[PDB]
């Protein structure tokens, strides 16, 4: 991969692998989410930020500050098949004192057609106390020289799906998958649960008949709290409708919320 | 990737990804196992066999016959770091009427040094009845034109670890991880549990202190029976031993039916 001509975005190509595809012989949404993370990491390395998933500066590191995902929104028009080459372009933008945004555009390398798009909201947090904080001028100016100055949005449309408020699922849930636990393959280099595992956990409570007859078109996920390595999760889903679902991940014992989200599925 | 000059082996390069590494910032053994699987699949595609993990012929497909892994053996000398380029060469050999063998050699692309090696034994099974069978001349002859004629072994040594008999762990196990269940990401295109998930499950019962102070050098895993999508597994481990060795057993959570057995060898960091 490489930074583009103006140095304000990064592109990379990936060939879809045999173990990365589902029953349709096309990439799963978790494979897509892993590729989004990989290209984000390579963009951070290319300009000198940390390469641990937190994309921090030396100033943030001394203060024990990190960037954490608050929301992920992905829309796929066509999932790439096994052996296909997908090109992904990514860029970031500061969103004032609130935090930052990372956007992505996925294209079929052969046709040049846009096959997907994604956006994510990130907030600054002290890694020890877990307390959020606004972004100061000093940290903001370190990032601004690597971002487009004029707004560039993967989801420009007014009142689009990426910015909608997600309600809390009410008990009883229509469907559930209980007792979900991470294994070492679900952890990152810092022993934290990888963000993509939560997408997988949300999808576990979708009935297999839906997965067999529909394709996932849109997923919006809010991240409220981390699942620790020794935590156990319950995945809950209720149909709200194309088929739409409301989702909730919570700790198996006390019922503490870790994530909430929505999915939109199209009949095959 | 591509078939080599003589057409009897296949090579492919991979760059280690950010989400593919563990706490050491180097590729996990499950990332290595996935890469071995990917290069095996690309080798099968290159010569016309099926690309579903079973590497079958048209004759096998009509008879509902598939190849399934009976044993996997991996030895890693150096795990590649994030951003490193690893080159993997793979080839197959028929092992008479018993089945076939697939071998791999992993190299550091920059230095050319061998950083790992692996071997796997495959048997022919009817997909529906799950009954094993010997390999007939007709099936054997279809594969032989794509294999070296003279023996070529990733593990040539006379008393090598890849062919040792594995005993059955006796209760009580020293360590355990109970209630392990596959999720959709653990399944292949045919909705079967991916072979690499079992490696992950075996490793779940190794204490975290061992993982934090040692590096996995060798893993030998026997595959006895499949874990279905709605099955639940228990992973059991007992120390058998600057080197630590363990004996492993995966079995169904309820009736205790064995699905896998294996051994691991770890060296102090
Ligand atoms: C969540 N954060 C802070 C990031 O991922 C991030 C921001 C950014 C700006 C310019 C260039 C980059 F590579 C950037 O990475
Ligand atoms: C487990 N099996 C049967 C295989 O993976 C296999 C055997 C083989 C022989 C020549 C060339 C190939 F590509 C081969 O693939």
């Amino acid at each position: 991969g490489s930074l583009t001509e103006d140095g304000l975005s990064y592109k990379e190509k990936f060939v879809v692998r045999s173990y990365e595809v589902g029953s349709n012989k096309t990439a799963t949404v978790e494979t897509i989410a892993n590729l989004l993370q990989e290209v984000g990491c390579n963009h951070a390395q290319s300009v000198g930020f940390s390469t641990d998933g937190f994309a921090t500066t030396t100033t943030m590191r001394k203060l024990h500050l990190i960037w954490v995902t608050a929301r992920m929104h992905i829309e796929i028009y066509k999932y790439p098949a096994w052996g296909d080459v997908v090109e992904i372009e990514t860029w970031c933008q500061s969103e004032g004192r609130i935090g930052t945004r990372r956007d992505w555009i996925l294209k079929d390398s052969v046709t040049g057609e846009v096959t997907g798009r994604a956006t994510s909201k990130w907030v600054m947090m002290n890694q020890d106390t877990r307390r959020l904080q606004k972004v100061s001028d000093d940290v903001r100016d370190e990032y601004l020289v690597f971002c487009p100055q004029e707004p560039r949005l993967a989801f420009p449309e007014e009142n689009n799906r990426s910015l909608k408020k997600i309600p809390k699922l009410e008990d009883p849930a229509q469907y559930s998958m209980i007792g979900l636990k991470p294994r070492r393959a679900d952890l990152d280099m810092n022993q934290h649960v990888n963000n993509v595992t939560y997408i997988g956990w949300v999808l576990e409570s979708i009935p297999q008949e839906i997965v067999d007859t529909h394709e996932l078109q849109v997923i919006t996920l809010d991240y409220r709290r981390e699942c620790q390595q020794d935590d156990v999760v319950d995945s809950l889903t209720t149909t709200t409708s194309d088929s739409q679902f409301l989702h909730l991940l919570r700790l198996s014992g006390d019922g503490q919320e870790i994530n909430r989200g929505t999915t939109l599925w199209r009949k095959k």
